[PDB]
């Protein structure tokens, strides 16, 4: 009773009561919240690192894997087969590779060259060099990870200290070393901490496993946290394993009231002074050295060995944790103490053996007590997250100390269960090591990498490089020359049609005008009043009229009768009476004009298909319908494309506006060309607005090298197969169908919606301009995208929504770059043609996709700036629609009669 009692008093600060352990537990609860907080994480000692492992195994894992295991007492390489054969969950083979101190303490290159060489040997010996086995890496050090296949070393701990590795992605270092060998290929798909491999190994057997605990060379624990509490990982969805890195608890000085002179001494002379202070009071690397330090002081005070002190006793590292373990054995402990101490150079007495055994007891029991306190905090955290009175959970455990000391796991369990009386906790020893669990992570990581690879290969066909875009620009320019020249105009796909509008507004226009706006989303009738002079004004009124698809695709007589009925209504709606008014007809389809008021429809585009219209003068069609009604008369002065009316609407205020652009249902552009270049119209004086009809660019096969399988499908299923190919890669009627076709393919490949191609997904038109624009909105978090997808009729998850948003973005970004290339061609032609070093030009623009999409206009302006750097283009969105400009055109047309 005496000796032990006195030893108890000497090491009293090491004998922790439950009150102190509850205090430590509470401190650690606070650290865990600091490490998860976005605000305190940069200065949190307990890093709470995201692992990107979102679940314990579910039984679907299967495959043949390689697992590396580095940082614990032994470097192992394993081949793990999982459900690779019936009635064999797992099958493992393993090899330990000697890794001496000069490799662990040398350069990073030398360390990773060592790993790559042992891996080569391992694959060589088993002839698996050509199997393409996905590789998992258990690397037991704190790492910053933004994905499963990255592991940026934060700090070396334990025995390792290789230069050039802290702050580097060890997956890249390892890849580098393997490549340098040139001997074999290795696909490193996942990096995990050993706590995480332990939790996964144990979770394969026990579905309640939510914690992985290591009490070996070093000590650490991981646990399943809720995403809503993990501030540094986006999402509030589900769970994710957190690597606490609890060994650094106390590194800021918060456990200085628990630490003793011995702890300070072992810390000062370690590889990493001041760091991993909690770990140094607990793990196998340090407990025997803590005991040696205590014996040395005691000896110096004559409390042991009659003051005998040998140099062996004084040798750091000479008394290990295995000696502590042997000394604490029930029957042989004292005998083992005798032998061990005898080898120290002393001649220990029997009483010395009893004393030394008690010092081992106190050191190893304080460690067990400390880990019980920190693990108790994680269990209270899990209990709080689950929200129940009692906690049921399984802790997976590994580490030499826990596995080999004759009393530690028993004492740890008992203290743990006493500290957390509300939990029913099972401790499962991880007998297979981290490798099994690492393989389960590797199986899931490999499946997701394969799905990512195929998604990226599909989406890469929509990526356009700057050189490719310069080539599209060049092709547009060449097609513009083809359509303007007499010799080549008839077989040119970009028609470059004269509008007979020869100047922008000169400020003298004035009068009251009617206008029609047909071909976009809304058919409208308008009344426009323009007044010039002191303070010019424009006053406009309009009504929208529906045009059912049966009249858009019925007879020309029916369509024009319908337009005339709407005009009759609008005249009553406005109270218009009196002499017949001048009218400008915005008709957004390609027409061959012989003057401002005559336009023969060349072909239908978008969704129109009315019969007996193509090859007819549409002004004559309108005038015929007015005569059939025999009520009002009208003076149709002009037929205009919507590009041209949009340009004139903008040029009313801007002298630099010489270009019009539509990105709505369809896509097209117009611009002021020199009469000398307009070979199809006699005269070489002045300018003429040209309606490009650029939608048909590509209808001669000139964009076949960038059209995808999905563009081909959209055109093949369209109303005008083979026509308007460029427009079908850009505009609002067609982008949603490109997206829909990509989503169907991904759903069939099992990447989205559980492989379920619903009937909603098979319905054409679902990704309308409104919805595509909503899904990409920056200030719309997950819940709203899913809300939209679910609301359309699709069974979408958070991951589903993210992939849906990505696909939408790839398609709208390519449409905006393609539109940008065509616009870069037009502005450089104007610049180059006027012999200018720089051009300052305004483009009047309109269209629903352009107006509503969150990124299209920005991407498109950026593209034009990069592809035509000597042009400074300003894009001005019409507020008023094509109307103000159609009326301006009509005014000059009346004027030009006189
Ligand atoms: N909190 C503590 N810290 C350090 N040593 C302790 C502590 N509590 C008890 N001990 C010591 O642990 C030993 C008791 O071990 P215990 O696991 O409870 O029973 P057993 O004798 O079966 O191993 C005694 O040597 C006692 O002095
Ligand atoms: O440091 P140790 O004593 O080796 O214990 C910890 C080690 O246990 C082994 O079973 C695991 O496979 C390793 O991944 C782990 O690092
Ligand atoms: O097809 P949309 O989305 O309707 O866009 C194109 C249309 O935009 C309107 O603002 C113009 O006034 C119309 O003349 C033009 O045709
Ligand atoms: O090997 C057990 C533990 O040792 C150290 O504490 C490492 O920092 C940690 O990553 C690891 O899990
Ligand atoms: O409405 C925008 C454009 O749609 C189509 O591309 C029409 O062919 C064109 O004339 C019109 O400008």
């Amino acid at each position: 009773d005496d000796q032990v009692k006195k030893i108890d008093k000497y090491l009293y600060a090491m004998r922790l009561s439950d009150e102190t352990l509850i205090d430590i537990m509470t401190r650690f609860r606070k650290e865990m919240k600091n490490g998860l907080s976005r605000d305190f994480n940069p200065t949190a000692t307990v890093k709470m690192l995201p692992t990107f492992v979102r679940s314990i195994p579910d039984g679907s894992e299967k495959g043949d894997f390689i697992a590396l295991d580095l940082g614990g007492s032994s470097f192992r390489i394993l081949r793990v087969q999982v459900n690779h054969e019936k009635n064999q969950n797992v099958h493992m083979e393993s090899e330990v590779y000697d890794t001496p101190e000069n490799i662990v303490h040398g350069s990073g290159s030398q360390l990773f060259d060592h790993v790559a060489e042992c891996l080569g040997d391992f694959m060589e010996k088993r002839k698996i060099k050509d199997k393409k086995l996905p590789v998992g890496f258990t690397f037991s050090f704190p790492c910053q990870q933004s994905k499963i296949d990255e592991a940026i070393l934060i700090t070396w701990t334990k025995r390792f200290k290789a230069s050039g590795v802290e702050g580097a992605d060890v997956v890249k270092l390892l890849n580098k070393a393997i490549k340098k060998r040139g001997d074999y290929d290795a696909n490193i798909v996942a990096v995990v901490n050993d706590t995480v491999g332990t939790m996964m190994t144990c979770g394969y057997d026990d579905q309640h496993c939510e914690v992985g605990l290591i009490i070996g060379t070093g000590t650490n624990a991981c646990y399943m946290e809720e995403l809503r509490h993990i501030d540094l990982v986006e999402g509030d969805e589900g769970r994710m394993c957190i690597n606490t890195e609890w060994g650094a608890f106390g590194d800021d000085g918060s456990l200085e009231d628990i630490r003793t002179e011995f702890d300070r001494a072992i810390d000062a002379y370690s590889l990493n002074p001041g760091k991993q202070l909690f770990e140094k009071m607990v793990s196998g690397m340090y407990l025997g050295e803590l005991v040696r330090l205590i014996l040395v002081k005691m000896a110096k005070e004559g409390l042991l060995f009659e003051g005998r002190i040998t140099p062996e006793l004084l040798t750091r590292g000479k008394f290990n944790t295995s000696d502590v373990s042997a000394i604490e054995k029930n029957k042989e402990g004292l005998h083992n103490a005798k032998e061990i101490l005898t080898r120290l150079g002393v001649e220990p007495s029997d009483d010395d053996c009893v004393s030394v055994q008690h010092v081992c007891t106190i050191v190893s029991f304080r460690s067990a007590n400390l880990v019980a306190a920190t693990l108790g905090a994680i269990l209270n955290r899990l209990r709080d997250n689950k929200g129940t009175p009692r906690l049921r959970t399984t802790v997976g455990v590994d580490g030499s100390l826990y596995k080999t000391h004759p009393q530690y796991s028993r004492r740890f369990h008992k203290t743990l269960r006493r500290l957390v009386p509300d939990s029913d906790v099972r401790f499962l020893l991880s007998e297979s090591g981290s490798g099994k669990g690492a393989a389960m992570v590797t199986a899931v990581a490999y499946r997701l990498a394969e799905q990512h690879r195929q998604i990226e290969e599909t989406l890469a066909h929509f990526h356009l490089t700057k050189d490719m875009l310069l080539e599209v620009k060049k092709r547009m320019r060449a097609e513009m020359e083809l359509g303007l020249r007499k010799q080549t105009h008839n077989n040119a796909v970009v028609k470059m049609l004269p509008s007979f509008v020869r100047r922008t507004p000169d400020g003298t226009e004035n009068g009251d005008f009617l206008a029609l706006d047909l071909g976009g989303t809304n058919f409208r009738v308008l009344l426009v009043k323009i007044r010039s002079g002191k303070k010019r004004t424009v006053e406009m009124h309009n009504k929208i009229y529906a045009i059912p698809i049966e009249i858009m695709q019925g007879t020309g007589e029916e369509l024009f009768d319908h337009i005339v009925s709407c005009i009759s209504d609008f005249l009553d709606y406005m109270g218009i009476k009196g002499p017949r008014m001048p009218l400008g007809f915005t008709f957004s389809f390609p027409c061959q004009q012989t003057s401002l008021d005559a336009g023969i429809l060349i072909t239908w585009t978008k969704g129109f298909k009315a019969t007996d219209c193509v090859g007819h003068d549409v002004v004559t069609l309108l005038r015929d319908a007015i005569k059939r009604r025999e009520e009002f008369d009208l003076d149709v002065v002009a037929v205009v494309n919507d590009t041209v009316g949009t340009m004139m609407t903008c040029a009313y205020e801007e002298p630099t506006c010489e270009v019009g652009l539509i990105v709505g249902t369809g896509s097209n552009a117009c611009y002021m060309e020199e009469m000398k270049n307009v070979e199809m119209v006699e005269g070489d004086q002045g300018q003429m607005c040209i309606n490009m009809e650029w939608g048909a660019f590509g209808d001669n096969g000139c964009l076949d090298d960038i059209r995808t399988h999905y563009d081909r499908l959209v055109d093949e299923y369209s109303l005008n197969a083979g026509k308007q190919r460029y427009e079908k890669m850009i505009s609002g009627m067609y982008l949603g169908e490109i997206v829909r076709n990509i989503l169907i393919d991904f759903t069939k490949k099992g990447f989205l919606f559980r492989g379920q191609i619903s009937e909603t997904l098979k319905t054409r038109g679902i990704f309308e301009t409104k919805f595509l624009s909503q899904i990409e909105s920056d200030r719309l978090a997950l819940l709203q995208v899913r809300a939209i997808l679910q609301q359309l009729g699709l069974n979408s998850t958070c991951d589903d929504s993210i992939l849906v948003k990505t696909v939408c973005g790839v398609v709208s970004r390519r449409a905006a770059q393609l539109c940008g290339a065509g616009m870069a061609a037009v502005v450089d032609k104007i610049r180059e043609n006027r012999g200018l070093d720089r051009l300052n030009v305004t483009v009047g623009v309109d269209g629903t996709l352009y107006k509503l999409h969150p990124h299209f206009s920005r991407i498109m302006h950026q593209t034009v700036k990069e592809l035509s750097p000597k042009c400074n283009v300003s894009f001005l969105l019409s507020e008023d629609g094509s109307g103000k400009g159609a009326a301006l055109i009509t005014a000059v047309g009346v004027r030009l009669r006189t």
